[PDB]
């Protein structure tokens, strides 16, 4: 949505549709205060993800994985933010009967 | 009926009769705080829907789906709002002696 | 009586009478805060009816039912209030002891 | 008395005689909030009848009945009261040691 | 005594003595707020007779009788108070020893 | 004394002596607020006698009794107070052992 | 002492004393708040005598008796005070073993 | 002492030593306030005697006695006090054993 | 040691000495609100005696005595105050172990 | 020390040394508030001995003993203060083990 | 991110990338309020680590180790700031399920 | 120290040195409010000693000694202190093991 | 760090690089309210150390020891600290699972 | 330190090191409120020491020592204080155990 989405959304909304630059898809087991993760490179300001404060730590490439996992279900919370280029792909499927996180997205992010 | 329709109706007004275009048959299992859903393409501002915090989360096309489902029972509630073009046909049979959730509807939706 | 009825009666009073245009019969089971149904086309503002929160769905033609079923009883609220004409036809007989619902209306309804 | 009665009595004055244009003769098992009925063609402002909040439904001519029934005596509260022209006949003769219901009105009521 | 007597007596006075026309002889089983009866002609304001609330119901002639009976004693309070000429004879003799209700009176009443 | 008397006396005083117009003799069983009785024909204003609220109700003759009974006792109370011309003539002899009653009276009473 | 004598004495005192015109010799059981009998023909003002509330009734003569008897002791209590002229003879002795009341008084009294 | 002496003495004291005229020994069985007796012709102002309110009624002379006997001891309490000229005689001799009563005095009294 | 000496001492002092005028030898048991004794022949102001309130009441001469007795002990109070001249001896042995009354003295006492 | 002690000492001090006119040796028994004894001819002021409040009563001459004698021990408190000239000489042992009574003074006090 | 982080991440952010000099990779076992470690060579201000309060004591080099050891898991925190230059490498895996501590870092740190 | 010592010490100080004069040794078992004892001739203001209130009374010589004995134990507190010249010597051994009394003065002590 | 440290630390910094004049490595087990300890010669100000309140006594040298022990463990704190010159060696290993105390220091310290 | 010390300490400092003359090592068991001791020769102000109040009272020379004996152990508290010239030598070795008092000082002091 706009900059920093900064929202809780408070769930999906008129997605400011795009191309895929600015906005990005950073839906999937979500939650914890994550303003925006990716853009912009100013202060989203900061995520947690995962709606946990686990993250993954070494560094993929320039741009570099975090990869919460949240509970003990399939949860492959990434978020290679790193501020280069940015490449994630997210999925999720939980208890099974979830709050539909079966559909899962992509990110791409260029701040460029 | 407005631009955003903000409203919880409270229930079924002299919805500002039309053509498909503004106002969009928002109506199915609804009520968790959806001002209007479709239009604007200015912030409705934004819907939960399903009485649920689910939706669906693959995208169909550009515009593409969400679907909270509500109770076990048959509860399709689509809204394929991207802000693309738009179409969605809702339907709903729940508890068969609900608060009438028989008749269904469609949404056409271009903000063009 | 006024345009925007807005008015619990408190029950009928010097129904302001009229050519069927404005003033509509907006009576049989009611209640539920209905300031006034039909007229105007501006906000009424808005009623629930059948003492109820459920309504018909189904669109009939441009202008189209709503029905809520107030109790188990013979409870044919409709207003087909679309807002283009209009024709409804109510009648009431429910709890055989009632506060007398046994005279039935009918609802003319032009906002040309 | 005065064009809208707006009185409980507190009971039968000073009644205004009149001929039988203006004043009505309202009285019958009343009680429930009745300003005046008949007169004025404005804002009586607007009673209940029969201590009770039922009233005939069916419209009898233009002008048409309505009729709480105050308990299971006879009860024969009639309220013809269109606005346009105007005819009913009271009687009242209900718990026979009752606050005197017995003798019985008619009403009569231009408005013209 | 005055126009309107708008009196509890206390009990019985000066009365203003008269010609039989303004002052009337009110008297009998009353308490029941009777400012006065019979005139003025402008607001007494009202009374309830008998104290009670009954009163007849019929319509004598013109005038008219009114009867609020008090207990189970001869309680024979008229008041044909219509405001046109006026002729009622009252009696009193409830529980024998009483607050001397035994006299009786008349009321004569020309409004003209 | 004064021209209303408007006193508890608080007992028998200097009555202001006189010929038997002005003042005039009220005492026998009293103490119910009287003012005064008799004279002025102005407002005592009034009383209540017998230390009751009965009294004498028939019509003597245009000046006319009225005749509270206190007790069971001989309580000959009169009051013959029309404002015409008056006459009565109270005595006194209840509870024999009294404050002493026994002493009776007589009333004059021109008011001309 | 003064014109009324107003006083609770509050006993026998300095009396002024006099020719028996002003002051008079009021003495006797007394005490029920009687400020002075006798003189002034002004306002005492009034006395209840007796510390009680009787007093005779009859009239002697012009002047004329009161006498509240006190106790069932010798109780003599005249007090003839009419406000013509005056002539009234007490004697006291009650409860043998008294607040000495055993002297006894006379009273002249005229006012002219 | 002075005029009115007024006083409670508290006990005896420099007693204004005179020739018997103005003060005068008022001493004896005291107490119950008594400003002076004798002097002035003023208001003393007044005394009761005797601790107690009996006092004598029968006249002696002009100058009369008054004897309010104290206890049931020799209580022979005189103020012959009149106000015309003055003799008494006081003694007391009671509980023999008490606060010395045993002197006894003897009042002059010229007002003159 | 002041004219009115008008203390308790507290006790004995500086007593200011003199010839035996002014100043006299009050003491003895004392104790009971003597400011001075003798002199002044103006207000002491006064004292009680013997720590009490009895005093002697027949009169020696002029000057004459008073006596309070104090205990059951010899207390030989005196104090022949009139205010003519004056002698009194005192002298003082009550309960042998005292708060020592032994010593004894003499007042004189010219007021000239 | 100063004029008029006026001091508890708190205890013995520098003691104004002197030739023995002014200050006088006041100890031995004491306490019982003395402001100074002796001196000065003016008020003390003035002091109770012996922490009693007994002293001698006889006059030995014209100054004069007092001597309150404090416990049962030996206790010859004097202080022959009189105001005129004056010798006294105290001594004290009572309870052998005390607070050191033992040392024994002797007052000279000239005024002059 | 700034000079001094000063920051709880809140976790991992929109790292502001660098080349290695001013960010430095502080992350391994942290929270105890460490501001920034690294930079700048201001005060940072400065960090507790390990979560703890130990940390390494011996000098390596200039720069040299500190090693707090959080709990008894692989707990190597090493942050061998001096502030001259700076090598140390952390990894981290301690309760194997954890929040991610698993990826481990390197710091470089050059103040230069 | 000062000239009035004024002090509790708290304890032994940079006692002023000095010749023997102003400055004497006060000490030995002390403590109840000595200001300062010895010096000067004006208001130490007043010492008590031995911490008692007992001191010695016959006068030795001009100057003349006090002596507080404290406790049961050695207790020869001497304090000549008359204030002419001045001569003292205390030792000090009590419970043995003490505050250590066991070192012991002399006083000198010149005003002069 | 600064000149004096007045810090705790809260735990090691950005020591601020040097050479070994003015900061000196005052860590060793430490705690107890040291601001700095060294330098600088201005008031640090002071130091406890060893959290204790022991340190050594004894002069080693100009500069000379001093040493809390802390606990049973090896705990030689040595603070040479004079403020001559000062040469000390600490080192630590007391509970060996403790916050690690292992590394040891030494401290050079001139002034000049 | 400073002229007058005036601390507690803490403890040991940056003592302000000397010639031996201002500072002296005041230290050895101590704590009981000394300002400084030894210098100024103005107030400390003063001390108590050995953390009792117990200190030496022989003269040795003018200078003179002072010993309170703390418990029971060694404590050999001297401060010959005097404030001529000064010579004193604490060692201290009580609790074995202690807050080591174990090395013990010397004191110079000379105030010239």
């Amino acid at each position: 949505l706009e900059v920093g989405r900064n929202s809780p959304y408070d769930y999906r909304i008129k997605s400011v549709v795009y191309n895929p630059v600015n906005v990005v898809k950073i839906d999937a087991v979500a939650g914890v205060a994550t303003h925006i993760v990716v853009a912009p490179d100013e202060t989203y300001i900061t995520h947690a993800f995962g709606d946990s404060e686990s993250r993954t730590f070494a560094h993929k490439m320039n741009h570099f994985f975090v990869k919460p996992k949240q509970a003990m279900s399939d949860t492959n919370l990434v978020i290679v933010t790193d501020k280069r280029t940015y490449n994630i792909v997210l999925h999720f499927i939980g208890e099974e009967t979830k709050k539909n996180a079966d559909g899962t997205v992509s990110k791409s992010f260029i701040e460029t």
